[PDB]
C-alpha cells in the first residue's frame, strides 16, 4: 504494497482508501461533540467569543443588510473547536495515514449557504502528500438536496492539477460519487482527490467541521515556478505559526 496506508483499525477497507482516496467511516464523533462544536460556532457567530488568530469569511448577506458567516478557519487557538483536532476518536484513525507523529496543519468549520473542484493540496507548500489527510466531519445530516461533497474516485493517484482562484478547468474516467453523510459521520481523503460541494437546494446552512492533518516528518517546499506559485498571493513561517503537535513529537515541520 500500500501507498496510501500504513499497517493497521481497518480491514480492505485500505484496498478501498488505495482505489478511492477516500473513506467514510459511520458514526465516529459522539452527538456529544458534534453540539459542543455547534455552540461554540454560534457564539462566534454572535460575537461573543472572539478566538486569537481566527478567519472569519462573510460570504452571504441578507436582507428585510447584514452578513453571515460561511467558514472560519485557523481555530486552532479556540479550545472547543480545536478538541476536533486532539479527539481520540479522529486520531486512531488519522495515524493510519500519518504515522505517529501528527500535526494539525489546517482547521475549517463550513456554514455552506442556500445556493467548482479541486485538490486541497494546491494550497499545502508541504511533502509528502501520502503523509497528509483531511478528516471532514458531518455536523448534521448532510444529502444531496443540502450540498454533499463529491468525490472523483482513484483521481488521488493523478497529478497535482493547475487551479485558478477553487480552479481545476479540465481528466474524469470514474464515475462521481456523492458522500451523503449522517450527523457524526467522518470522511478521510488525499490531498489530491478531486473534490467540490454540490448546490446547497435548501433554505439552511449546512455544517461541517474539518481539519488537514500531517506528518511530522514532512517538509516545506518553494512554490515559486511551479503551479501552486499563486497561493504565495514567508510562506514557511506562516504554516509554521499555525502548525500544532497533535500527537508523537514535533520532528520536522
Ligand atoms: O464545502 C465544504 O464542506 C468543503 C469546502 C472545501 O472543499 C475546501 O475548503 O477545500
Ligand atoms: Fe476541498
Amino acid at each position: 504494497q500500500f501507498q496510501y496506508t500504513l499497517d493497521n483499525l481497518t480491514l480492505e477497507q485500505r484496498k478501498f482508501y488505495e482505489e478511492n482516496g477516500f473513506l467514510v467511516i459511520k458514526n465516529l464523533v459522539p452527538d456529544a461533540d458534534i453540539q459542543r462544536f455547534r455552540n461554540e460556532f454560534e457564539k462566534i457567530c454572535r460575537k461573543e467569543v472572539k478566538p486569537l488568530g481566527l478567519t472569519v469569511m462573510r460570504d452571504v448577506t441578507i436582507s428585510k443588510s447584514e452578513k453571515m458567516i460561511t467558514k472560519v478557519q485557523d481555530f486552532q487557538e479556540d479550545k472547543e473547536l480545536f478538541r476536533y483536532c486532539t479527539l481520540p476518536e479522529i486520531l486512531k484513525y488519522v495515524e493510519c495515514f500519518t504515522g505517529p507523529n501528527i500535526m494539525a496543519m489546517h482547521t475549517m468549520l463550513i456554514n455552506k449557504p442556500p445556493d467548482p473542484l479541486h485538490q486541497d493540496l494546491h494550497y499545502f507548500p508541504f511533502r509528502p502528500s501520502d503523509l497528509i489527510v483531511c478528516a471532514w466531519t458531518a455536523m448534521e445530516h448532510i444529502s444531496r438536496n443540502n450540498g454533499c461533497l463529491v468525490v472523483l474516485p482513484g483521481t488521488h493517484k493523478g497529478s497535482l492539477k493547475p487551479h485558478d482562484y477553487h480552479g481545476i478547468q479540465d481528466e474524469e474516467n470514474k464515475a462521481r460519487v456523492h458522500l451523503v453523510m449522517e450527523k457524526g459521520d467522518t470522511v478521510f481523503f488525499h490531498p489530491l482527490l478531486i473534490h467540490g460541494s454540490g448546490q446547497n437546494k435548501t433554505q439552511g446552512f449546512r455544517k461541517a467541521i474539518s481539519c488537514h492533518f500531517a506528518s511530522a516528518d514532512c517538509h516545506y517546499i518553494d512554490v515559486k515556478g511551479t503551479s501552486q506559485e499563486n497561493i504565495e498571493k514567508n510562506l514557511k513561517d506562516i504554516w509554521m505559526f499555525r502548525a500544532r503537535l497533535v500527537k508523537g513529537e514535533r520532528t520536522n515541520l
